[PDB]
């Protein structure tokens, strides 16, 4: 199978400037060297040039809907070509607004896709209900079916057709969500595994009953988008949006040695990695590492060790 | 439901001076403030003040016991009376002798309530095992029937009145034991939960046989006293006897959700928090900071998020 | 039952100098006395003067082949000494070759032993396929009968005689294996129970299984080889290969306590101990405290308190 690496340099969606730096930091750590290393194929895209819209006023709370609205137009464009090609999309961010776009491209070509949603957030904020008009706040609030009129049209997201149902996505590591999504989620019944769930079954369950509640009926490819504060701030401390009680480096690993077993990745998302929030360099280099580790999980990396097949090492 | 909060000022339990400002540091951390934003109605009754028995000479080892007497006397007054009005006392220690006088005073009103005792100590010292005379270490052996006239009367604490049975009452969190109240645990048949329990069932199966062995014949009130020496030093490092190995911020959180989610909840004590003993003020920053969090989520703050009733979001 | 420890303050086994200092380390921090608190007769036989051997070259690429053969075999006959005598011995690393002279002394005596070894690695490279020719990652090799014959024969091992087979063995931690390792491993059917294991079953069902797995049919003398990278660098930071993601201090703590409840420790190595690896006092200060607390815990230190028994504390 092949891989394809697309960096989304963008930082918009949010006030603190730096996760721009996220995938170059990640390069600069080896991730593409390393990936090459597995069984997989693998292409580097480069990095996306994202066209700043000039004179770009907020709308209403939002802040840079244009700027976000078109970065976003431009990923999905990317990524639906790179998943026609029956290749895997690995999108390195940037702030997590970028999934609206990653998840656009890839849901055009797999339409039954579910998603994933590694986050101590929701991230399901409306136009409407945020309380900042953070863009990286709002993701999926873009891209549910069951949302679609319930909040005004945006400057700059006309293109975006939401693509998921309720039904087709699973949070895991929730810890800090506002009034107004909890609202949402409950009453859109989205299933959900907070970080009282995870204590309550352990994460190998929490596994079990994410696959068979989106797996059950039909294998359909998986999006993973993963948030980089979904762990623990003890391992991936440079972040915007740390919030203490997370999951730890053993559970991030095993969230994606499962999802590599299933044979079904198809979209994956590395979010949120701001070199610059780093209150020292070694801060910085364990947040680079884990997205690095969890990455090459995803396809393949074992804890228990790999080794070549057909070599006898003996 | 109504809370009140009663402010316990008071160290003589123990030889490091301290505990006395935990109360103002919780307040300061703006704890009264946060939980008014809750479902519950909150009163503010203040900080107790202490009245300091002169020469006050120790009994045997036993220091300081008139003082730990009446200052436990006059709380429980306070507390008796809070409870009778229907309402659910919240105790700011202060070290843990005050749970002589908090229990005492709940039971008066409450008599059928059961305890879960969280700390890394049993506290069950009587006048004559301890290795030192502090009080601390000794609440729970004023407090259990089956202890009454295994020890000599100290002066100051003859208004006592053995409330609450061998089983009635469950700790979680042991990990420092001494010889001697091992072998009155053992000896009394009183059920807990030690660190090697919690590592081999797992914070949600220990949670479930606690209120099946407590709550499985009677619903009854439930007095939580929870020390903050229960959680990891890691997360609660300014008290005065931290032990390593503790409780996790997850599994303190996830002990707390639960017992809000039985709906019996009716006394609570929030103790040992020595803001001077943090070695830099972001240890008594952290400190504070998950007191503040434990207290909230008695009281229905859920990680998962809350959202208020009738309000529609969209 | 009698114990006698015997340091091994040997560091040719690896190429970071300092591990040699382990047993002083552990004794400066009082683990002899400790240990004369517990149930158990205490003889100390003190530390083995190791023979350099000169002019030691590399065997291919093996570094300080018979400089480590005799410190091994040396070592072996003492170990062989005392178990002969029916005392439980401990060995106190120096680098985790000395586990060579440590298990095949204690097989002479216990033939039918089997072995837990906890550690991050396998240790289970052969002379042809180390990346390094460094021996600590290796004393596995020289020990499996399975393996006997699959590399050419080293400078200073012809003593070495294949005790256990892979039935006998179960690694626990197991996160970083090297791809010749991995494929051993798994063609020989060897039992382990790598961090993901660990992560899915919980720790308490870890043990369950390898006693079953190992003690099941014949309940025979247990081996237990610990390397202290087996657990997280935040707990033993001062080793020389620290490796993210390992056990925690509680886990730790547990696999002990299990292993002390079988009754069947027979031998024990507190290996990979490096003082001079610490970045600051502190951090030597925790490796020490945790190997000193996971080996007071093999021989009866409980979570939950110890009382001497026929003592009525009251
Ligand atoms: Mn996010
Ligand atoms: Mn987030
Ligand atoms: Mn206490
Ligand atoms: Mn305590
Ligand atoms: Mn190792
Ligand atoms: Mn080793």
């Amino acid at each position: 199978k092949p891989i394809e690496i697309i960096g989304a340099p963008f930082s918009k969606g949010q006030p603190r400037g730096g996760v721009e730096k996220g995938p170059a930091a990640l390069r600069k750590a080896g991730l593409v060297e390393k990936l090459k290393e597995t069984e997989y194929n693998v292409r580097d895209h480069g990095d996306l040039a994202f066209v700043d819209v000039p004179n770009d006023s907020p709308f209403q709370i939002v802040k840079n809907p244009r700027s976000v609205g078109k970065a976003n137009e431009q990923l999905a464009a990317v990524v639906a070509e790179t998943q026609k090609n029956g290749t895997i999309s690995v999108v390195l961010g940037g702030d997590h607004s970028m999934a609206i776009g990653s998840i656009s491209g890839h849901a055009r070509v797999h339409p039954d896709l579910c998603v994933i949603w590694v986050d101590a957030h929701t991230d399901i904020n409306t136009p409407l209900t945020t309380s900042s008009g953070n863009l990286h706040g709002q993701p999926v609030a873009f891209l549910l079916k069951e949302l679609k009129g319930k909040f005004p049209d945006v400057p700059g997201f006309s293109w975006v057709t939401p693509c998921i149902s309720a039904k087709d996505i699973v949070y895991i590591g929730l810890r800090d969500v506002d009034p107004g999504e909890h609202y949402i989620i409950k009453t859109l019944g989205i299933k959900y595994f907070s970080m009282t769930e995870v204590d309550k079954l352990g994460i190998g369950k929490v596994m079990e009953e994410t696959f068979s509640y989106l797996l059950g009926r039909k294998k359909r490819p998986i999006h993973l988008s993963f948030d980089v504060d979904g762990l623990d701030p003890v391992f991936t401390p440079a972040t915007g949006t740390p919030v203490v009680g997370g999951l730890s480096y053993r559970e991030g690993l095993y969230i994606t040695e499962e999802i590599y077993k299933t044979g079904l990745l198809s979209g994956l998302d590395i979010m949120e990695v701001n070199p610059t929030l780093g209150k020292t360099p070694e801060e910085v280099t364990r947040t680079v590492n884990t997205a690095v580790a969890l990455t090459l999980s995803c396809f393949g990396t074992k804890r228990e060790g790999n080794h070549k097949p057909e070599t006898d090492y003996l």
